[PDB]
DNA sequence: AAGCAAACC
DNA sequence: TGGTTTGCT
């Protein structure tokens, strides 16, 4: 039972305005991992809204975190569309709370605007510590956080290490879990719209699962 | 924004 | 496999 004020009057909020008719098939959807109260994205953005009409700042993983035990998933969006707003108070000494937000309620809807957003950015700033995560996560066997490790550099465009990118797809190459081969072949997609060459290089040289060659060259293959 | 792609099966 | 639903940048 959640004691921030902010998390209560949230979970009152949005249980009023539930939709069983919509949880079922949201549900589904999840694989019915999770419970849902049918609150999709846009009605989910404007609930938030109603509530903010900000906490202190010392408060934001305290609430995070209430909002992460309780049972519902529109609960976990909605922190993380909180997390948000508190952008430009998270920084390196936050990434064990974001682990803990990959490993706990983990499915690829949250680790998914996790990963390449928030630890994204702050790798950006650190890159120095990236040595102290990656291997780390690569080597605990934890789908969610080795998806993270694929997935950090999804957004960098030209500031992508391509060297370490590589290494690391490199490291899960030969995992034979969906939501691994998928990210290799995602981030390898992604980043091939930005430097095409070095990723075709590296596929027609590199060991891959085929899904994740085929979903890396989807859209250059025709110029090679 | 709308061009894109995560899921889903 | 590739069409559908939903949501991000």
């Amino acid at each position: 039972v959640p004691m921030h004020p902010f998390v209560k009057a949230l979970q009152e909020h949005f249980t009023a305005h539930q939709n069983p008719e919509k949880a079922e098939p949201m549900a589904r959807y999840m694989k019915n991992h999770f419970l849902f109260l049918g609150i999709q994205t846009p009605e989910r953005r404007q609930l938030l809204k109603d509530i903010i009409q900000l906490p202190d700042q010392k408060d934001f993983q305290i609430i995070i975190r209430e909002l992460w035990d309780l049972p519902e998933r529109e609960f976990q969006a909605a922190a993380l569309d909180i997390m948000q707003k508190y952008k430009k108070h998270i920084n390196e000494t936050h990434i064990p709370f974001l682990e803990e937000l990959i490993v706990t309620k983990s499915w690829w809807d949250s680790v998914d605007s996790i990963v390449p957003t928030f630890l994204g950015d702050i790798f950006l700033k650190h890159p120095e510590l990236i040595s102290a995560y990656i291997p780390k996560w690569i080597a605990s066997d934890n789908i969610w956080l080795q998806r993270a490790a694929i997935l950090f550099q999804l957004k960098y465009k030209q500031k992508m290490d391509e060297e370490l990118l590589f290494w690391i797809i490199g490291q899960l190459h030969s995992s034979k879990e969906f939501f691994i081969q998928k990210a290799i072949g995602w981030v390898l997609r992604e980043y091939a719209k930005t430097n095409p060459d070095v990723v075709w290089e590296y596929v027609q040289n590199n060991e891959l699962a085929p899904l994740s060659k085929r979903e890396a060259i989807k859209h250059i293959k025709q110029n090679y």
